[PDB]
């Protein structure tokens, strides 16, 4: 009947951006873990402490690590979160039950894990304004980005209630894609991530995740179901909160293992 | 009328307290500044790097200091945000046109500035899941406090939407009243924030400053006005939104210089 969610946000987000959807899910009795990943939300790093992606997705490897023997969670992950859940599901793959895209960068085991982010690059180009910066680990320079209010207001949370902007102003951060790092690692095997079961969330409307691009990713590496929720914007779980729920209801009543 | 008005969260909080209020009181035209405090919010500093009341309040004095000559301010201050705002009426008491206590400590002239904390920590003694600790700066101990999730949910965000305590899970940090400091502090000045407007907004309703707390306070220190909202909570911000709104609109109106 009931699931363990472990929703991810994207970078330069954290935890707080589940904060109607875990409720949600709440009332049907599942549990629900949101996590804030490195120099995320209230974590207490900086970006620039942050050398890797592995490093920056440690605090849902460490969750994952910990999981009791036997218990299986449905990784659930909004954007570049998409990154962190193939990491973890490569690692963990006996730990879980699937894997939801919403409005995710999806990888494959095929290419290079930069491989959709180099594309999604290419096809949305204009950052406004944005602003990049860079800073060091010992043998390589990372890109930060601080996101743009304007970027936010009009391609992120086009159509989420003006509060939930207000609280994206206050409580962004700089982050990073990890670009490079992701460009030079071991591709995700087909043994962890390539052997979970992979559903994606996504919609037409979302201005910063174009049709073409979704589109191309779901034919790159055909998920086992695919959702289009009509409407809504890039936040899915701001702005279609209780749709967003009622998917991952089906996901549950799918994959969750069942109890004696 | 329009006002420029400058909110202040409490300890252990945040700017994102008011993401619900900043907006609506956006949309009657005015002005308003959220601003996370020393080691609060997304604030890079833990609180075990500030030593003083002085130091957390940092943000609050330097963006008063910054403020284009002429220019006035109604500062809101939630919980112990009041204190903050007495120390920014004491600095600067010719740039705020008044300030607005919402359900917050309101401290004196006549007593150390630790007063109303004192009293606040006899009348409520029971922190319930709350977390203590404590650090050292200088020659001086310090108490850390992490707020419990049960203390959250059944006294201060006990009429929130679910999602509003949801939120105080997730972005709720290590705080201090810096209750030593305060003690040894010099008072506050009757010239500087004895010479402000104050207003008092509050509910018996609430579930960590009760009525007798406040109706103390209030009698100790008389404010200039008293709104009092029906039920809530002691997150009014969150609770009653809207109706916190039409009181600050009312403030300003009242308040706020005709150009």
């Amino acid at each position: 009947a009931t699931a363990h969610f472990v929703l991810i946000h994207t970078i330069c987000h954290g935890a707080w951006i589940w904060y109607k959807l875990k409720p949600l899910l709440e009332a049907a009795g599942h549990k629900v873990t949101a996590l804030d990943l490195a120099a995320s939300g209230i974590d207490p790093r900086q970006i620039e402490q942050i050398n890797t992606f592995d490093e920056y997705s440690e605090p849902l490897l460490t969750f994952m690590e910990s999981l009791p023997q036997g218990e299986k969670v449905i990784l659930v992950g909004e954007s570049c979160g998409g990154l962190n859940i193939a990491l973890a599901a490569d690692k963990y793959p006996e730990k879980i039950s699937a894997a939801v895209f919403h409005n995710a960068l999806m990888p494959d085991t095929e290419h290079s894990p930069s491989y959709v982010v180099d594309k999604f690059m290419e096809v949305f180009p204009d950052w406004k304004d944005t602003e990049f910066s860079t800073y060091t680990s010992n043998n390589e320079t990372i890109t930060g980005m601080k996101l743009g209010f304007k970027l936010m207001r009009e391609n992120l949370y086009t159509n989420c209630p003006i509060e939930d902007y207000e609280l994206a102003k206050m409580l962004t951060r700089k982050g990073s894609f990890f670009q490079n790092d992701l460009a030079q690692r071991p591709k995700f095997t087909e043994e962890g991530y390539g052997s979970i079961k992979r559903v994606y969330v996504w919609t037409d409307e979302d201005k910063i995740f174009p049709p073409e691009f979704q589109l191309w990713q779901i034919e790159n590496y055909k998920p086992d179901k695919v959702y289009r929720v009509q409407g809504g914007d890039h936040k899915l779980q701001l702005s279609k909160t209780n749709e967003l729920a009622e998917i991952l209801q089906e996901v549950a009543d799918t994959y969750a293992d069942l109890l004696a």
